[PDB]
Parts: structure tokens; sequence; C-alpha cells
């Protein structure tokens, strides 16, 4: 009778809030912390959200946190970690070939713990693009790297798209990240040079100063958008970097059309970090220098050095990222991430932008003195 | 893997199009021919697309085409025409009681063959409003109307909700329609009241000049689409009169809303219309008045008296009717009307405007002379 | 110095129009007599603008004017009339198979020639969709057929789909003509299917009623500028067919992405149309059937049946339409088809809408009599 | 074939991103750092990008910084290290006209060397509007200075377009430079009266206090594009000045439409600037006076008097900027500033507004304690 045969299934569910669509065609560049999701319905508890999430076309993993190639914040000690939590770590290429190499062999011997086919440890590395840095490619194949990064600031360049050329005829098993890209003409660029994920986000890191700089780049969540809304035409998912200080932009970012997260400064300053400690002020402290720094080794800065405050360990500290992503998606009303996209591409879960006296009320305020704690 | 984990089931799709609440929210007063539907994608042969319909809250059709309650138009040889190809008829309230009753009585007694509970092919009538029209109600109900027609040129008085008041409670198993209603606020003052289904449509009728007299209207499919918006929030079903030429105009109006849609003209002037034929120029035609034509039995004439061509029985008519609206839901690209309800209020079905030239370019041109067939 | 260092090469070029992304996308159902093309800048002479214009991905033809495949309009005398003055022809599958298949021989067998690796001239040829159909194509592949289209109503079927990956296993030197399509989803869902050029439009034939009866189709000119956005993604070309009266329409369907122009009823009633001629009222006049009307051979008529006067022989006629078409591309500016469509993507060549009297006004008016004479 | 006979050269490239032209009218003053410019394609190294930018319309220079006509910015040694690095300086008229004469005369007896017919290095030298500074002019030109700036803080004055007539008789080789203006109307009132390069922005000094005392200016950036949209056609250079911090503003105004970048702020306290240094609070910083300011010798300030701390020498620093601005036309795509703005101003590279929590995250956040060290 009538109550099926109008509609059908669907109930009415009125038209408060802007789709994604209407929201990242108003022409401003927001970012992460500019805009927020709008709830929907609930009909599951938090802990049976499953976030199984694909870094490349070929690599799945059980949780979307990956880490980012920096030299203050990956290394075998933190590959270790963040594959042993269901991520995945990238080895920086900001040492000798012979270095990373070892580091690749050391986190490739060695839950939710993202395992190949032959049951160890995933582990990637970023590789330059410069003609001397087809030897490290070689040094890394040899032990058994799963997936690289072509780590440049600029991803649209004839030099990317000739080493994604000498990559896909000599290692045909081996998956390579491009990036990185902010606009969907060089992700079409790469798409169509072979890449099997993206990386998006030039500009917006915590220790980036090139669009101070350089005058280049976009705001972070309407990269993360606009090149996924490309990306997934032809079947290619994408990793967001930098802005993400809190788990929040982490489900911003996997809302609006990302795979996986790269975090530079949210990982910096752990117990599985490289380097040591170091007390400033009385507050325990670990360095943390940017790839586009002039400490890397006429020439500009694209980076600062600095230090973070530390949070523990990483093993007590990613279980809350993906708490606090399965609560974000529970409030969201996705039961996967895949479902949460699904209901973003559809039109079904709605946004709203967010102004700026909405923003410094949306934090704490009106009291004397607090303190954050989150777990 | 990849395929599956960034967006799962739903393709790109790209975004060719605009929806019905796009287009109906662009202030212009579109009718039938002047927007049209974008075709989707065919999985499912012609013949295997079921016109399931709800009339009422609790009458189920099995095709969407009901008929109107005109002196012309219906009466007890119509309405055995149309209970027996499956959609129901309306035998109009301009004669006497102890008439209405015994036509109603008659085709009470007498494949697609909607029948009630007690295997006798259902039958509607319409009724007045006036005081003493409690009598007509009290005399068809003796001869057991299944659903009620509150004939009106506008629905939202104070006496036609008194009347679906004095239903109410007297008849708590009898079926209601409320109408006419154009706009939403008067859909909501009859909901309230207890209607089971509105009947959308005033003015654009092809012998109402209400419009052109008394100033009053609106366009007849943003009429359909805006009341169905409202409707389907309370599980109440619209029926659209008026406007109806050919069968695509009744695609349209399934497409926007309508779950059964009522015709005057297109089915005036067959074997079964009341009356008898008569020639003029040599063309066989059939006379076709109005209700509020001043041949109705100081006063305002809210319609015009005229004629129409013959086009045979309606046991051949509407066989290409149907046929014509599953080759529609076919182009469209659904299995059932409810599925094409279901793509239009979810933004899937996407429609698009069309300008004048663009209309005078969709019907037949550049042609020296032709002769128009339909079956 | 500085008339070269602040800008190069280019002038000013003031801002005057609409490019044709700001053109359809004000939502409205442009046709071809709705807009225009703003002139550009002259420096070449009319006889010197090269018509080259690809068909399939693989085949080029001299001049875009190919035919449409109608039971009235193509037969053997057409195809090698077309072919012989640079174009192509596609014989109709309203026949038996040997028939299809005898005159493509002869076709086949038999200045700007269009003629294949093996100097004979092209031809091609329209087949079905159903399983019987599998049969005719095996015929026509043993005479030799060049391009094939897969005539249908709607392009997007799973019918055609299985087609289209029933040649291109069977047959991978031959190329295919996916159709109808209006909107770029059903042009996605075939130029993955491995199309290799789609055929755009229906409802805007001279004869096609498939709006006014089964509400489906848009407006021609916005479903040739869609779909070729979507098309030269992927480096597929269209085929505009229907809405041409004249060779202003050819012009407009050019400039907007469209790469050959299919024409039914302008080529209809010529000397080497099928069938023979008669008179009525004085003038000489030849018919001209649609495929979906109920003179193809309980169901719906698409088309109707008609006449159009002559227009004299096709060798005589089609060096008007070149003539035509290149005297529009030099008062637009572009020295090739190719150079009117970089202008155009480029947002060079721009347009502007049209009002109703400004279309009154294009046309002749405010003379008591003319004689319209076009060559 | 169909590769090249669709479109021809160019491929898809999505319309990803905002033009300029669609950036600054949307209303909005926007200036520097609240929109950013989108990445392209790069096929060429950093190095081999010529800044290769006209001063006048007989004037070129190798790198476009040129340096302000301000007491405490620019004398002789500042303009010998701007010259000698491929700029240009303009002497300041905060002096007697023999003071100004002599150092102007010092100046031109005296790579990148930014030399005139008769091999030594280029000058220029501000002058005033008044009665009496047409002796100051007599002056400067028997010391043979190249250039002239008629500074001003509103540029549409009669006795500014008096001067313009009074110096082009007199000396029909000398380049004048008028400003300073912010609109197009002035740049229409200027160009006609023989200005050979115009020098765009008041209010957004970093000592201007003009917008916060007289209500009048307007943002930078909309001031740079919207004077220079008017002034290439007429084929008429402009000079963007004050508003700058950094490398970026300078590639920002570049891209926008400026032929060189007029900067006060970043060349103070050097060691070419004038005056000498002194210790506040530990840190050596150099004083750094606006020519409004009242301490230039009942009167309005319009500039105020503060201080900046060293950078150094400037064979050191433009370096930096030079090389910061080919990292920064790299990241753009185009080989020569030239590149840049034909790739602007034909809706090739395309920008993208920036909102608040934008350029928050833009900048170096969410970090502990850093140190920003540029080269
Ligand atoms: N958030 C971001 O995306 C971002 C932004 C800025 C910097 N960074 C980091 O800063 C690091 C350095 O940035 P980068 O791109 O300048 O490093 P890079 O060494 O890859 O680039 C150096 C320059 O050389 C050019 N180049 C590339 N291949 C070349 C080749 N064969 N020959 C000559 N030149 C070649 C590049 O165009 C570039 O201008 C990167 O590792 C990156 O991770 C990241
Ligand atoms: N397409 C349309 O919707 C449309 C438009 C115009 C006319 N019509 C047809 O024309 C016919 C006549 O139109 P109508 O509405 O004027 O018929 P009606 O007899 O119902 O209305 C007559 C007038 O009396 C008033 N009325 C209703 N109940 C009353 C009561 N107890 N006491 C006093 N006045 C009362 C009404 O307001 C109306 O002004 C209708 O049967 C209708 O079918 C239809
Ligand atoms: N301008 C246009 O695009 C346009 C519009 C209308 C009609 N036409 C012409 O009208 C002709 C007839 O139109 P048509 O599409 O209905 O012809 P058709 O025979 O291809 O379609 C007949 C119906 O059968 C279905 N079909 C396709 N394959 C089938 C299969 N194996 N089994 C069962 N059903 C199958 C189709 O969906 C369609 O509803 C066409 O040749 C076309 O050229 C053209
Ligand atoms: N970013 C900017 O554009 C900006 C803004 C404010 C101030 N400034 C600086 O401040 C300095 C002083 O500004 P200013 O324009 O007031 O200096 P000014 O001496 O040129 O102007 C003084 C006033 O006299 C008027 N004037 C010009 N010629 C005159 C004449 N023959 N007779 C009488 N009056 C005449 C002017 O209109 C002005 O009101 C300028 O050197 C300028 O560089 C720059
Ligand atoms: O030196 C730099 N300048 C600008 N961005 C950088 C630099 N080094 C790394 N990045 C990017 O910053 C990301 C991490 O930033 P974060 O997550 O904001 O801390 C990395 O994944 C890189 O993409
Ligand atoms: O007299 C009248 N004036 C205006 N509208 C009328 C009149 N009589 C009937 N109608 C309406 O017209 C509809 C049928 O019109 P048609 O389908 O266009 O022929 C009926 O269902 C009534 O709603
Ligand atoms: O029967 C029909 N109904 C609707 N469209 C048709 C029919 N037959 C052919 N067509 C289309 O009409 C086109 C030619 O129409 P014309 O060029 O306007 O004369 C053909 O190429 C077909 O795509
Ligand atoms: O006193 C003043 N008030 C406002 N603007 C000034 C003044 N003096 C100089 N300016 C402008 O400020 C520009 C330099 O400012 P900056 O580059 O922001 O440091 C100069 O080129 C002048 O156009």
């Amino acid at each position: 009778m009538a109550d099926y045969l109008i509609s059908g299934g669907t109930s009415y569910v009125p038209d408060d809030g802007l789709t994604a669509q209407q929201l990242f065609n108003c022409g401003d560049g927001l970012t992460y912390n500019d805009f927020l999701i709008l709830p929907g319905y609930i009909d599951f508890t938090a802990d049976q959200v499953d976030l199984t999430s694909a870094l490349t076309k070929k690599i799945t993993l059980k949780t979307p946190l990956v880490s980012s190639p920096m030299d203050t914040v990956t290394e075998a000690g933190m590959a270790i970690a963040m594959a042993l939590t269901g991520g995945i770590g990238f080895i920086h290429h900001n040492c000798t070939p012979e270095f990373q190499a070892n580091e690749v062999r050391k986190v490739k011997k060695y839950p939710l713990a993202s395992k190949d086919a032959k049951k160890q440890l995933l582990c990637g590395a970023a590789i330059g693009t410069h003609e001397d840095d087809k030897y490290r490619l070689d040094l890394l194949a040899q032990a058994g790297v799963d997936v690289v990064v072509l780590d440049s600031s600029q991803g649209n360049s004839i030099f990317q798209i000739n080493m994604i050329k000498y990559i896909k005829d000599k290692y045909p098993n081996l998956q390579v990240i491009g990036g990185n890209v902010v606009t969907a003409a060089q992700a079409k660029n790469l798409i169509d040079a072979g890449v099997d994920a993206l990386r998006v986000g030039m500009g917006s890191g915590s220790i980036c100063i090139t669009q101070e700089v350089l005058a280049c780049g976009r705001p972070q969540a309407t990269a993360v958008y606009k090149v996924s809304e490309y990306a997934r035409r032809f079947g290619v998912p994408v990793i967001a970097d930098g802005g993400i200080q809190n788990v929040g932009h982490i489900a911003k970012a996997l809302a609006l059309g990302a795979s996986t997260v790269m975090m530079g400064s949210l990982l910096a300053a752990t117990t599985e970090a490289p380097g040591e400690y170091f007390f400033s002020d009385g507050i325990r402290l670990k360095k943390y220098r940017g790839m586009g720094s002039l400490d890397a080794m006429i020439k500009v800065a694209q980076g600062v050095s600095g230090a973070v405050q530390d949070k523990g360990s990483i093993h007590k500290f990613v279980p809350y990222l993906i708490a606090g992503i399965q609560h974000s998606c529970q409030d969201i009303g996705a039961k996967s991430l895949t479902q949460v996209r699904a209901m973003m591409y559809s039109g079904e879960l709605k946004f709203e932008k967010r102004t700026s006296s909405a923003q410094v009320e949306g934090g704490v305020h009106s009291l004397h003195s607090y303190e954050k704690r989150l777990f």
C-alpha cells in the first residue's frame, strides 16, 4: 500500500545542510577547521566500525593512518610501530641509499597487523626524482619495499613522469605514490602516467612555509576534495598530508574523499620518533625539521626547523586516533569509511560551512582556566 | 581492493543535468511540455515494468490511469472500461442523486482488473460540498462506492474541511479525495483534516478558462511537484489532472511525484464516453463540456463547451497508454513507477529545462506534409 | 621592449561574449537556432579551409557530412554519392541481412574521395542490438564494412554494451558507433565499453516524436556540447544527428564539439535517395519515414511518416554544404574545424544566446513577399 | 587521426580553479596573502627562468626588483647595489636639489648589470609636483637621470598632469613614472597624458596610515590587477609598491600583471641603506621613516616613523629574492614572467581564494617553538 508505493524505502529526510559539491563550488578556500560534518542516523555501536581503507590500487590497510617520510618522523622504529598497529610507514630519503635500504631491510624482517602475502609487515620508502635516485630504488627493491613515494613539492614535473615511466616497466609489481598534487589537472597528468595512488596537499604542512615563500599551493580541504573527486573516476586513492593537529581533521579528510591520512607533526615527538629528547623551559620536547628547511644538509627554504612536545608512545597513541575515527564515523552514521565516502559522493552526507566566530566558540571558551586532556 | 574501497558499489556517474529540486526552485512556472527527463541505464526489457501505483492510502491500482468526474467523460460504461483495464473511474455528480447511485450500483455489480476484497471491480464517485450533498454520499455508500472525490475548483475551503470531518466519522472505512490544490499550504490544510489522497491542478485543464477568468491557479507541473513533495511527508498520494494531451505528459506527471494521472480530454470521445457521436465537416466527433461552463444546467463561466474527435474504444486505447508509460520508464531506467519516484527524490533521476525553439524542434518539423499515427 | 614584455604575442582582445562553458551552464536547454557564434579575425581566404574531421578513432574523412541509416535516406546509390564527395554513408538495417550485405558489397566494389588502404571508397552499415542481429554483422564483415552503427533510440542498454563486447573481440579491427546518447553518464557507460565514436542526440530529429511520446531526450545543442565535452577526455569523436535544416546548424554543431554531422531530412528527397518521386498539389516530393514510425513493417510509434520536396542531386548539393561550412569557418576565424574546436574549448571562440524576438528578426522579415534561393 | 582531429595540441586539462578575471570580479578586496596561485606543469629546471621585465616603455631590466624613493631606503650606495644586481633605484627627493643631483651623478659614473647604451648603470630619481620642483628636474637631467618618478600620494591631480605635459616636450627622450594610482580611471587620466609607466598602490605600504587617516586607497592586489588590466591595453607597464614582506608577495604581484615590484621595508635596514645602525634590546636595527610621517622636515601625518632589524647586505639578499621568484615561476609552470602574465590573461593560469583559517594554517602552526631562516 501507499506508504511504500509513493517513494519506497527512502523516507522523507529533510534537506537541511549542504552537500560536498555544493560546499566546494562556492569558490572559497575552505580548510579543515573551516567547515564540519552534519550528523546522521545511528543504528550501530562504535567499536564495530571497520576502518579498512586502501593505500594504493593493490595495497589495503586496516586503519587509514599512514606516516610521513620525514627524517625526524620515520625510521625503522617508527615503521614497525605504524605497521604493527595497522598503518604503514615511509622511511625518508634524506640519508645515504645503503642506510635507507638497511632500515627497510630491518623493518621488513622484524591484531590489526597489515601484513603481506609472505606474512611480513608492510613498509614503504620515499625516493627522490633526480637521476642518481634510480640507484636508490634498485637498492630498496632488493630489500623488498612494497610501495614507494615520489617525494616532491610539485608533482607535475616531466621528471616525476619520467621516473614513473622508469618504474612501471622495470618493476611491474611495485606500487608508486605520485605527489604532491593539489589540482585536478596535475592529478590527470599523473594518473595517465600510471600512478597507483596520489598524495594530495602542498603548503598546508605544520612546517611548510612554501605558501608564504613560493606563493603556490591551495587550502588543504579543497585539495583533498577536488583531487579525490577526479581520482575516483579512475579508481585511484589519494593520501592527505599536512594540516592535521587532531583526530577531527583526520575524520574530515577521510570524509572528503581521502583514503588514508598522512601525518607529520601529530606523530612527531613520540618514543618511536628518531632522534632523542631534550628539555627547554622544563618541557620535554623533541625536534622536528622540515624537508625544505635549510637544515636539509643560494638556496631557498621551503620549511622551518622546530620542536614538538612529546606525546608518549604510538601504541598508546594511535588507539586514541582510531577510537576517535570510529566515534566520528558513528556520529556521522556510517559503518565504514567506504560508507562515509559513498554517503558523501551520493549527496546523502551533508556538510556546513563554519564562520570565524563559530570557530572561536567551537573550541574551549568562557572559562577562567582549563586543562585539555584527550585520553 | 581499491576499486571498492574508495566509493563502493556506486560508480562515477558524471553530473550532467538538473535534479528536480534544482529545476523547480528557479522560480519559473514550468509545465509538462517545458522540460523533459534525461535518460539513464537500461538493464531490463520494456514489458516487465510494473505500473503498480497507489490511488489512496488504502487503494492500490495496477495502472495509474484514472478518469475524471465529468458528465461527458464518465458514466457506468466508462467506469467498467477503466476498472476493467486496471484503472478506476469517477461517476460525475452533475445529475440527480438516485441516478448517480444507480450508475454506481450498475458498475459495482457488472487480466489487470483492479478488484476489491469481494472480487468486484472498483468504482469511485465525486460528490459536491454543499449541505444537500450529504444526502448523495449516503446513497452512494448504500451502493458501496469505494472512494469519493470532493470535486471543487478550490480545495481549501472551510466547507470541504467540514465535509471531510463529516465523512471521517460516519464512514471510517471510506476513502476521500481532497482537491483541488496547487500549493503546499492548502495541501497542509487538507492532510491535517484527514484526506487520504490529494488531487492536484487547477486551471490547466483542456477546457478550464479559470486562469483566464479568475486569475488563479498555477502551471501544472510545478503544482504536481510541489504538492507531491509536501504530500509524501505524510504518506499521501496525489492525482494530477489537466494538461495531458499525450502519453509523454503522463510519464512526466508520474516522474514528478504524482501517483495516478487523471485525464479528461484524452479519454473524451471514446466509445465508452457518454452521449453520442455527430459529424461536423466530415469528422466524427463527440462533444466535451466543462463543469464550470455555463452549460452546467449572474454566474461566471469557468469552462467552455466544445468537441473532440473520436479515438476508438478504450480497450484498444489504454493498452497504448500503458505501453507508452513502460517504454518511457525503460528509457528513464527504472523498473517501476516507485523506482521512478525514488530516483527522482533521491536526486539520481535528472531533468533538463527546454526552451521555446527547443520545443518547436522537439516535435515534427522540416517536412512538407506528414500523418501522425500513434498506434 | 615593453610591448612584448607585459603579455607577449597575445594582444588585448576585449571580453565581449560568452564562452561555451559559460553558455551551457546557465541551465537552459539551448538548441541550434537559439544561440549563435560571434565572429573573430580573418587572415585567410574561404577556399583554403580544410574540413578534415575524424569519424572514429581510426577513420578520418575529408568533409564532416555523414548520412543517416534510414530506409528512405540511404542505400547503395546514396552511399556512393556520400563517399564520392568525401563523406560516408550508413546502409539501413530495415531489410533482410542478405539485402544489406548485397548493398554493402555493391557500394564497396563500385577529388575528396574518402578511400581506404585498398583504395575503395568507404562504407558503413547500421546493425540492430537483438541476438539475431549477430548474424547480420557476420554477413556485413564478409562484404567488408568499415564501420558499424549500433542503431538504437537509447544507447545505455546492457544489450548494446553486450553487443560492443561481442564485436571488440571477434573483429578487433572493426570500428563501432555507439548511440544514441545525450547525457555524459551514458557517454561514460559506452566509452569504457570500447566505443570508437559516439552518436549524440535523441528526440531532436525532423521526424522523431519520442520527446512528445516518451518524455525523454534533451535539446540537441546541449547534448552535442555536453557529450563531446566528456568524450574528448578519452579521444572519442561524436556524431550529431537531428535538428539540421540548414548549413548554419551544421556549423553550430561542429563548433560545439561534434566531429561529423549526421543528417536525415536535409539529404532526403534527392536523386540518390531510395524510392521514387510523386506529385502532390504540383510539388515534386519524395516520402520520408522514420524508423520508429509504425510503418516499420500494441506497439508505440516513436516517429512519423511524411514527405519532403526534392533538392536535386547530391553532387550539386553537398558542394553547397561544404562551401557554407568554410564560409562559416571563415567568419568565425579558424582555418580548420580542429582549430574551431580548439578555439571553443580554449575559451577563445565566444558565443551568445539569442532570444525569441532576436530569432524572428534573424530570419527574413519586413517584406511583402520573397523567394529564398540558397545556391 | 582522431587524437589530433578533435581538439589539436591542447589536451583536456580539467577546469579546477578560478581565473584572475573570475577572482577579481567577486567584489571582495583581496590582498596578497588572501589568495594564491594554483600550480601547473613543469618541463624545465629552475635556474633557466629569465626574469626580463620592462620598467617603462623603453627601459628593460634583467630582474623585476626596483627600490622605493624613500630617504631611509635609497641613496647612491643603495642604487649602485640595486642596479648592480639588475634592478634599478630611485634617489629620494627629500633633500636639496644639488644633493640629489650630486648623488645621481655619483651613481651614474661609478653579470645581470642593467646598463644603458653608454654602458653606465641605470639610475632613477623621484621629483615632486610643485612649481619649484621644475628646477630639480633640470638638475637631474644634467647629471643624466634615466627615468623619473612623479612621487605623489594621489596621482590624478591636475598638477601631475601639468608636470607630465611639462616633461614630455622639454625632454622627449626621458621616461616618466606616473603615480600613485589604484583605480583604472586615474590610470586612464595619466596614460592619455603620456605616462610611460604607472606606479600602483596607495595605502598598502608598511608605514602608510593613509587608509587609516584619509579613508582612501584600495587593497593592494586588486589595485595591481585592475590597473595592469587597463594599462596593458596601451602597452604601459605598472609598478607595485607596498604590502611586500616576502618573496611570495613579489611572485603574486608579478602574476597579477605588474612588471616590476617596488619594495620599501624589505630592503630597509640593509648595509646599503642610508643612515646607520643602533641597538634596541639587543637587536641590531636601522630606522625606517615614511614620507608622509611628520618627520618629513596644522599638517596631517600620512605615515609613521619606525625601525626594522637588519638583513645583511643586498648582494647576498636579492639573490635570494630572484631565486625565490624563479622557484615560484617553476611551480607555476612558466619559463618567463612574460609567460606568467600571458598564462594569466589567457585564463590558463588559475588562482584560488584563501580564507582566514586557511591563512593561519598556510603559515607555521602546531609547533612548540621554531626558528624561521630563509636562506
Ligand atoms: N607539502 C608539500 O607538498 C611540500 C611542499 C614543499 C616542500 N616539501 C618537501 O620539501 C622537499 C624538497 O622539495 P623539492 O621538490 O624542491 O625537492 P626536489 O629535490 O625533488 O626538487 C628540487 C628541484 O629540481 C627539480 N628536479 C626534479 N628532478 C630534476 C632533475 N632530474 N634534474 C634537475 N632538476 C630536477 C625540481 O623541479 C625542483 O625545482 C621535498 O622532499 C618535499 O617533501 C613538501
Ligand atoms: N481544474 C480545476 O481544478 C477546476 C477549475 C475550475 C472549475 N473546475 C470544475 O468546475 C466545477 C465547479 O467549480 P466550483 O468549485 O465553483 O463548484 P462548487 O459548487 O463546489 O463551488 C461553488 C461556490 O460555493 C461555495 N461553497 C462550497 N460549499 C458551500 C456551501 N455550503 N455553502 C455556500 N457556498 C459553498 C464555493 O466556495 C464556491 O465559490 C467543479 O465541479 C470543478 O470540478 C475545476
Ligand atoms: N534520435 C534518436 O536517437 C531516435 C529516437 C527514437 C527512435 N529512433 C529510431 O527508432 C528505431 C527504433 O528504436 P528502438 O531503440 O526502440 O529499436 P530497438 O529494436 O533497438 O529497441 C527495441 C526495444 O528492445 C529492447 N532491446 C534491445 N536489445 C534487446 C534484446 N536482446 N532483447 C530484448 N530487448 C532488447 C530495447 O531496449 C528496446 O526497448 C531505432 O532504429 C532508432 O534509429 C531514434
Ligand atoms: N602608498 C602611497 O601611494 C602613498 C600614500 C601616502 C603618502 N605617500 C608618500 O607620502 C609623500 C607625501 O604625499 P603627498 O602627495 O601629500 O606629497 P605632495 O607634496 O606631492 O602633496 C601635497 C599636496 O599639494 C597638492 N599639490 C600638488 N601640486 C601642487 C601644487 N602646484 N600647488 C599646490 N598644491 C599642490 C597635492 O594635492 C597635495 O594635497 C609622498 O612623497 C608619497 O610618496 C605615498
Ligand atoms: O619542508 C617542508 N616544507 C613544506 N611542506 C613539507 C616539508 N616537509 C614535509 N612537508 C610536508 O608536510 C607533511 C606533514 O606536515 P604535517 O602533517 O602538517 O606535520 C609531509 O607529509 C610533507 O608532505
Ligand atoms: O469547467 C471546468 N473549468 C476548469 N477546469 C475543469 C472544468 N471541468 C473539469 N475541469 C478539470 O479538468 C480536468 C480534466 O481536464 P483535461 O484532462 O485537460 O481534459 C478535470 O479532472 C477537472 O479537474
Ligand atoms: O523514428 C524515429 N523517431 C525519432 N528519431 C529518429 C527516428 N528515425 C531516425 N531518427 C533519428 O533522426 C535522425 C535524422 O533526423 P533529421 O536529421 O532531423 O532528419 C537519424 O539520424 C536518427 O538518429
Ligand atoms: O608616508 C607614507 N605613507 C603611506 N605610504 C608611503 C609613505 N611613504 C612611502 N610610502 C609608500 O610605501 C611604499 C613602500 O612601502 P613598503 O614596501 O610596504 O615598505 C613606497 O614605495 C611608497 O609608495
